[PDB]
């Protein structure tokens, strides 16, 4: 194989995502989004990125902020729901999560999980230092997470778990980088309880959804063995602490095949068996 | 066909040119302190698109008269492992450029990641980022979009098309397709808006412009502009052309660059270059 002078879209690419991945953006059909009664309207799926948004909102509800009540509407990314006119209008990039803030007289969109986390942390004044050097430390780790997850999911996850052919050079490239990123976190968590200081912030939440899912064996087949996750004992400590947070236990279940399809009221969780909200096990 | 082992082992080089630095472990590999100059901001960087975000931002602030944005930009040679000295790891645990130390107050502190540097500076000086209101959310959305998507352009497309030792059709196709999709996102936005997050230039534009302009104008990744049909993105081209004319862009692009200044330690340093370099875009080597 020799790359052509001009790339053309003529072959399938993406494995399980080959029915949605395209070289062009924009909507593929006309459909409006549903709107509920609560101030925050979230359009998402319970992947690590969706979980950032729904955990953040559940964290705010644990603190008593009624302005954080939310409707979490299901977006099925294997089905192309991210390409409806209504979804593209709230996220031009056609990825979950995306949100509409309806808490004021004029609604507006917020897209990208990092922007959603920042927006909510700034609105309520929690989980992000409002000023001082600690703010810069938190932002540094949050942007680090956003800039590095593509290597873990779009790189390692894709080539290890979804690509139709196993490609040694690509698997090696992204397995190596994923381990390096876990080592960055592990070395930080050897010296600090949380990534950006002594307290849990949005930088921890953002990293945790990805790292905990991989570390505890729930993501990408046998990846936890493949990547020698046992090496990262400080990551493990921090995953265990965050796993225990009530807002994490609730938020991780939203838009999830193992939890709630959607969330429209706090009482929706009463439909689940009590075991679904109990401690995330660590052993085998 | 290849069969992955049960447990991954680091048994083969990976990275092409970058195989002399890419590792599955983090942390410092030598003890060396960072140099420190006289100015309030100390930047440790290289004039890649990500380094240019930092140096352009500082030059934009100096363009507005903010003397508190004066800076030393020290060169970090990423092919040679300068990013793994103890001094550099101390300011960026992730060992990537740009990173900086804010020495403007009584206690210095690190800021790492280009997006965090842009936000830190925009918040400090109250410019290039709406301080409140729905426009702030729009700006942050586009800025995080840039940071979350550049890995597909550089770590995906650029790597497989330009650096990997073997041309891998599936990987080149995956990331060429995604790079084009991201250009199309920007192109469709810029068809309806002068800038990404509204009518005015913000840090979201600066962050995206360094990458998109370098690819679009033909200076990144060999023949990528022809390969990716850059001529298709006329609104990206219009926006690149507008940002190209800003003096802070023209100066900041030249910092830590093999076609500009190796380092910046004072505003007069630019008088070492041909004067035309400050007046029109210079394409990198
Ligand atoms: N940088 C983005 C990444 C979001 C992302 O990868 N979303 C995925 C699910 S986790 C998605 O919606 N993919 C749809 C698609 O690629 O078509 C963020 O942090 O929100
Ligand atoms: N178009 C995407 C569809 C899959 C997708 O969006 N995956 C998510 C995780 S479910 C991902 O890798 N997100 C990267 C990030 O968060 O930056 C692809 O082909 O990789
Ligand atoms: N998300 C990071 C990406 C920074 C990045 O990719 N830095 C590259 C040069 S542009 C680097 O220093 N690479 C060194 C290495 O990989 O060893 C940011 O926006 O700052
Ligand atoms: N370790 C890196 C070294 C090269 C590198 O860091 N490249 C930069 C551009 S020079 C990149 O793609 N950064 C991704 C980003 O900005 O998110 C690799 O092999 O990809």
């Amino acid at each position: 194989y020799v790359p052509p002078k001009v790339w053309k879209w003529d072959k399938a690419n993406g494995g399980a995502f080959a029915s949605v991945n395209r070289p062009v953006a924009g909507p593929t059909s006309e459909r409006e989004l549903p709107v509920g009664k609560h101030p925050f309207q979230v359009y998402s799926l319970g992947t690590p990125n969706g979980q950032k948004a729904t955990i953040m909102l559940e964290e705010l509800l644990q603190l008593g902020f009624s302005e954080a009540e939310y409707d979490a509407w299901l977006i099925k990314i294997f089905e192309g729901d991210q390409f409806t006119s209504g979804f593209v209008d709230i996220n031009p990039n056609s990825k979950i999560p995306a949100m509409v803030d309806r808490s004021g007289p004029e609604p507006f969109r917020v897209f990208e999980s990092g922007a959603i986390l920042m927006h909510l942390a700034e609105k309520f004044g929690v989980f992000l230092p409002t000023s001082g050097p600690a703010r810069a430390e938190c932002l540094s780790w949050l942007f680090w997470q956003v800039g590095s997850a593509p290597f873990i999911g779009g790189g390692f996850g894709h080539f290890y778990n979804y690509a139709p052919i196993k490609i040694e050079y690509a698997i090696d490239r992204y397995a190596m980088e994923t381990k390096r990123l876990f080592d960055v976190a592990n070395r930080r968590l050897a010296e600090s309880r949380y990534l950006a200081g002594d307290e849990y912030t949005i930088a921890d939440l953002a990293t945790y959804t990805w790292f905990g899912n991989i570390y505890r064996g729930e993501a990408y087949g046998e990846a936890a063995t493949f990547l020698s996750m046992h090496e990262y004992e400080h990551v493990g400590r921090w995953v265990g602490e965050i796993d225990a947070r009530p807002g994490v236990l609730r938020g991780r279940l939203v838009n999830s095949s193992k939890g709630l399809a959607e969330r429209h009221d706090a009482s929706d969780f009463d439909a689940l068996p009590p075991e679904s909200l109990q401690a995330i096990v660590k052993g085998f």
